[PDB]
């Protein structure tokens, strides 16, 4: 089924478009054609400074009538220097201003991590250290509660949190919503079985990101692994006359998880959503679970001494 059951009671869309380093002079075009082809769920952040674009997108095939708003699933996330309860909400609604929209239907603390409030999205010291806000989760988790309340978000959660800290709000005293996502990054060289199978368990669902790998990752390096290039990846899909993305789209779907390829490729964008019509076997899944290696392509080194850095945890 293309759409799976959030514990507010509203479906999200299991295949949704990435929009994490899309030019915003290609991304409109982008996310048009994303819709034309029948995609409905869209991944944003403010970080990303796009959303302007992505909006323009959104509002003229709602404009065109190729959608109507309720068959669309909007999602964004709050950056790490507004987790202060006093900046949650103009956070939100910059980002609905930006979209042009009145509520979104996922809205996600982007990292379990609070920075220094300002015009930096990365403040440092002179060290080159993020400078932390004082912040915790639990207060910031209460102020994305508010937004539910406030009718401009219909559902909110969380992303790149650990098992210990899913638990932390799980356990909040007086905890009014409960997440309905966890987004972390997830592709067979970091199949995350734990998480995924703690969140699941607790309903929780989870989405994946960077599914192939985000080989335009700014930080690239050469002895990387590649999974596009991966031979044993590509011989599945021969094997399934699919493409290697194809086949990284869908191992997640598999798994109960909401997968959100990025592309500003039209052919690659109607590519990406071609992932119904096929089936891998458990042998398939178990064979791309078994490339595991714990690689990263989001885990940023100079967070590391962040109280709440979350990936010192072992899950
Ligand atoms: N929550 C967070 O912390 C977080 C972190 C990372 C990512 N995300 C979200 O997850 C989305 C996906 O992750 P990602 O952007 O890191 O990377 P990704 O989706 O794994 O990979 C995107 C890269 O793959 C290429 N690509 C797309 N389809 C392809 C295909 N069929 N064949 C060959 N190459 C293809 C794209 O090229 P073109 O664009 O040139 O076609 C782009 O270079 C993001 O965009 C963002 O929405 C969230
Ligand atoms: O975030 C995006 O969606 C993609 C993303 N990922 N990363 C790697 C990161 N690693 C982190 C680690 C922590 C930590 F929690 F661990 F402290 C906190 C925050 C981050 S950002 C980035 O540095 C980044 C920069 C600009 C725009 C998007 C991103």
């Amino acid at each position: 089924a293309s759409r799976i059951l959030l514990n507010n009671g509203a479906k999200m869309p299991i295949l949704g478009l990435g929009t994490w380093k899309s030019p915003p002079g290609q991304v409109t075009e982008a996310v048009k054609v994303a819709i034309d082809v029948g995609y409905r769920h869209i991944d944003c952040a403010h970080v990303y400074q796009n959303e302007n674009e992505v909006g323009v997108a959104i509002q003229e095939k709602l404009r065109e009538q190729v959608v109507k708003r309720e068959e669309l699933f909007i999602v964004s996330k709050l950056w790490c220097t507004y987790h202060e309860k006093g900046l949650v909400k103009g956070a939100c609604q910059k980002t609905l201003s930006d979209l042009k929209l009145d509520y979104l239907d996922l809205y996600l603390i982007h990292w379990p991590t609070g920075f220094k409030p300002g015009k930096e999205f990365f403040p440092l010291d002179e060290s080159g250290n993020v400078v932390p806000s004082d912040t915790n989760i639990l207060d910031t988790w209460a102020a994305m509660e508010e937004l539910v309340d406030e009718g401009l978000v219909k559902a909110i959660g969380i992303s790149n949190f650990n098992h210990l800290q899913v638990e932390m709000i799980l356990n909040k005293p007086g905890l009014k919503y409960k997440p309905a996502v966890n987004q972390i990054e997830c592709h067979p060289y970091l199949t995350q079985e734990k998480l995924i199978q703690y969140c699941q368990s607790k309903g929780i669902v989870v989405t994946a990101y960077s599914p192939l790998g985000s080989p335009d990752r700014p930080w690239a390096k050469p002895e990387d692994p590649s999974l596009l290039e991966d031979p044993r990846i590509k011989a599945i899909a021969a094997k399934h006359n699919k493409t290697t993305a194809q086949v990284l789209i869908r191992f997640p779907m598999q798994r109960n998880l909401v997968v959100i390829p990025k592309s500003v490729t039209p052919e690659r964008i109607a590519e990406n959503f071609k992932v119904f019509d096929f089936e891998l076997s458990s042998q398939d899944m178990t064979t791309l679970l078994s490339y595991n290696r714990n690689w990263r392509v989001c885990a940023l080194l100079r967070c590391t001494s962040h109280k709440d850095y979350p990936f010192h945890e072992e899950f």
